């Protein structure tokens, strides 16, 4: 699961729903580490895991 994923990260975590919606919000985002990330790149939202 996605999400119990994010939150259980040591160095970086997020919630995923509401760090979603804030990026829909409005047009930009970034968040997490290289390799455990969440973006919104150009009109395209981008999960690396």
């Amino acid at each position: 699961s996605l999400a119990q994923f994010y939150q259980a990260l040591s160095s970086d975590n997020f919630n995923l729903t509401e760090k979603l919606t804030q990026f829909l919000r409005e047009g930009k985002g970034n968040v997490g580490a290289s390799g455990n990330e969440l973006k919104l790149s150009n009109r395209q939202i981008e999960a690396s895991v």
